[PDB]
């Protein structure tokens, strides 16, 4: 079973499985049911922002969503990632529909990963920055129904030719490399993600929602996971 | 009187005014009397590393002070600086000596600040790095005994031709352009500093210590403050 | 008595002087009378972006000029920027009106500026970006007309409140900090400078253009500099 | 066959296939017969330094390796890579032994790479910057004899347990995800590259070299190209 920490911009609310009664932000470690969460003022049709950071010397992971104009909704967990994630992970976007549905649209994507170790300057990094996506976007796994080249944008879930969105859709993006996320000898390890968004829906309540993920290498979707759970997990534990 | 909020790398403990009884590293927000303080296990003779970093999502500022192949002391402390620190200051480094000395060597410097505002990718970001000072360093405003030069280092306090450390010394270097630490429509407002220091004594217990500080921006010396004060604050309170 | 580096977006023709009989870029050295120039296919009312690069190695200084859906214009010129400019300078944007006017807006700025010299990974930089203005735009010295907070732009030269440009109008903002162009020690050193403007006209021929400029550190508006001559020379020599 | 685009140090002279008599530097597109070179005074024992750098303005590839105090070699050479390599690539190091041998250490390697298209501030970039490899460097790709973890470095060819280098040996590592190095609708496309490498040899005259290269994402090591081949090309033409 894959180890998953995700930050998780969850439209529809699954009360049964533990959701707020309302659209939210959480941080998922190792489970749908968040340890933590923040009311969200999802506004349909609109481009958002999304900001993750994390740093090892507080090892706490935060999030902060925002429309323009808007109050942003802000989550954070105290969270040692070295007792969590492996040394090596893959990053990356998920995102689902189920009986309801919504667009889960990509419009730039940006990642950054600081390794110091006991060494003066000695700072190993990654860091790379989409902000248009190519139909043959070979450093990113497609997983699902991902698809790239839409307008240079990064379609998470399945959306038909006339622009509407699907039901019953699942599909991630990793990039292709992997991450170094911490080892033992770092004085200093941390990363920063980015993304905007554009979450757009034709329905009564939009659903299900987009995460961003950190992963073992060798993650997939697990069947059956459209819906509730993301593409990210197996079962609602 | 000048707003300063300082990480403090102090080498003599003074336990009259609030020292623990062992050198320390501190976060000073407008008193020499810090609001948190940590162990340090000061290598005297040894080229050391200090990162500083905060974000204005956890607010909470931390410090991390470590010399190769040892451990690393970590002091944070919870501030919201929008309540303390003017929309524009200067960043700055600071030293000082009192009857003991030591030398205040910095061998590289670099900070990195950045705004994001409520719009797409409209971050604003200032950044520079020294890994060597030059005699004439136009882009530092020198205070003090602080002078650049000798062997490409920037000597924050007064010594010597032949190599030894001044006792009653004070000096600081400020980086020229002003710095916009925060604004009230930032959805994320971070700095990162980093800097090397040389910290040599000849004499039993080294005094006084370095600090990383942010102020106003015509902040200068205050008179008397050698010793104990560092350079930042004009009395004990 | 100024040393003047720039690349003109010169939008009229001033043919007794020099110019080509159209639209142009050029790279000045000292001159108004460009060493070099490339056809401009300026667009009235449109987001263009300047994208201008250097490096020591080729000693080549070079600038594109595009808008989007659009062919865009190129300009080179062989220069030791060695023999040219101060080691420290001052960088900075221009722009000006005479008889006929336009807006000279900048949306957004950033440079970056890089000098590797006899050491391991010694490498001295300094970075800013402006995606953003303020009213209070600390970091930055505007001189002339040029102000900043209108709608979050930097308006180079004098727009009314209704927002027609004004004839007769010279603007300039410089960075704040002096920028440690080149040195004889440096294995490498390259700087790359980018912007986005608008330059909006209601009547017949816009003028007069803007500059990006290097210059040494106490440059100023030289007298009468309105109109052909950007705001850079004092004559047309 | 592989398309390759390369940068070579080459420490030994094949004066039968177009090498200069002596050791050199050399800019090789799909061929080992360089299209360009330069006198370089390699120094057999200690690190040095190469910087490689591109821009799609200049359409010029140049390389500068120097070593602290002393000269620097520099080669530059005119070339349109849009029309040499495939959209996609992989970037890589190289290196070979062959009668003769040579330790081919790299101590640390970055890669900066960013494309513009026709929009706002939309800029795709990749960078990734190892100061240290370790054991199990799961982001780099190793090919031959290549092998990483001996003291944090990166042995391209095979060393043994005293220390001593092995004749007839080629090894590479390329980093893992494939690099976007052009577009038909990027205004300016550009990389830099920069590594440290050590070069010790015991015996009369060393080889066979390092070189920086880039090639088609599926490439790798041709049958027998030890010795002057350097690992990249299948036969001397
Ligand atoms: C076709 C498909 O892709 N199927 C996926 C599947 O998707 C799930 C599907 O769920 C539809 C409904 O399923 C159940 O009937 C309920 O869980 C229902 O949720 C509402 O009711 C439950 C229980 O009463 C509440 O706990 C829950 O919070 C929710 O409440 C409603 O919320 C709205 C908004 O706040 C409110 O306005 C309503 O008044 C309120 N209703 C009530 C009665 O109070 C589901 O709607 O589609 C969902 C949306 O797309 C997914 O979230 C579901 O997962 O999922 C499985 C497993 O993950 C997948 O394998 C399958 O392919
Ligand atoms: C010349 C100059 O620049 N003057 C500065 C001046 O500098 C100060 C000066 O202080 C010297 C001594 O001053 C007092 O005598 C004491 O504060 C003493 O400190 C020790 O004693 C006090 C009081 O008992 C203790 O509270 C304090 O922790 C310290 O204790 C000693 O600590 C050591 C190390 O742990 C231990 O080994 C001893 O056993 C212990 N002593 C005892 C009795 O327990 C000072 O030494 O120089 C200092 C060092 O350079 C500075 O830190 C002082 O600031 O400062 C003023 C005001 O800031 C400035 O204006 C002036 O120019
Ligand atoms: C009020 C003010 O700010 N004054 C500035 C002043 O600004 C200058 C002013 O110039 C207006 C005209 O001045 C002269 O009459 C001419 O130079 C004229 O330029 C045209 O004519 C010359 C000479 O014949 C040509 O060499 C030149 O290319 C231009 O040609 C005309 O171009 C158009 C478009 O291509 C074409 O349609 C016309 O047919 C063609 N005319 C002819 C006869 O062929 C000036 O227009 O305003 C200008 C524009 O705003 C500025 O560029 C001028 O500098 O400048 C001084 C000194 O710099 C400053 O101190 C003063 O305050
Ligand atoms: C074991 C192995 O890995 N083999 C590789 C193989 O490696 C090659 C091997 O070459 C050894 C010698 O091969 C020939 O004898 C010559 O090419 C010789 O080179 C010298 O002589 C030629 C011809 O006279 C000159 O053109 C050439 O420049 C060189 O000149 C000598 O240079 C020195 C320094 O300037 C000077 O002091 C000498 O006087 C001068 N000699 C003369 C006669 O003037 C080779 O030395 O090992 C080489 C070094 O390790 C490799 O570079 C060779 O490639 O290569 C093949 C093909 O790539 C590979 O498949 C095989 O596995
Ligand atoms: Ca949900
Ligand atoms: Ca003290
Ligand atoms: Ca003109
Ligand atoms: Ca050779
Ligand atoms: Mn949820
Ligand atoms: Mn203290
Ligand atoms: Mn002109
Ligand atoms: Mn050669």
């Amino acid at each position: 079973a894959d180890t998953i920490v995700a930050v998780e911009l969850d439209t529809y609310p699954n009360t049964d499985i533990g959701d707020p009664s309302y659209p939210h932000i959480g941080i998922d470690i190792k489970s749908v049911r968040s340890k933590k969460t923040a009311k969200w003022n999802m506004q349909n049709g609109k481009v958002g922002t999304a900001h993750i950071i994390y740093n090892s010397v507080d090892k706490r992971l935060s999030a902060v969503v925002s429309y323009p104009n808007a109050d942003s909704a802000t989550v954070s967990y105290d969270v040692d990632l070295d007792n969590v994630l492996p040394e090596w992970v893959r990053v990356g976007l998920s995102a689902s529909t189920g009986l309801y549905k919504e667009t889960n649209t990509i419009l730039s994507w940006s990642f950054t990963s600081k390794l110091k170790s006991n060494s003066t300057h000695e700072t190993n990094a990654l860091h790379f920055m989409f902000n248009q996506f190519s139909k043959d976007q070979k450093d990113l796994i497609l997983q699902g129904d991902a698809t790239t080249g839409t307008d240079g944008n990064l379609e998470l879930t399945r959306v038909s030719s006339n622009g509407s969105p699907q039901g019953s859709s699942v599909g991630r993006a990793l990039f292709y490399a992997p991450v170094h996320i911490w080892e033992s000898s770092a004085v200093v390890a941390s990363f920063e993600a980015t993304f905007t968004f554009l979450i757009k829906s034709p329905d009564s309540h939009p659903a299900d929602g987009i995460a961003f993920f950190i992963s073992n290498i060798d993650s997939s979707i697990p069947s059956g996971s459209t819906g509730r759970l993301l593409g990210l997990f197996p079962d609602a534990n």
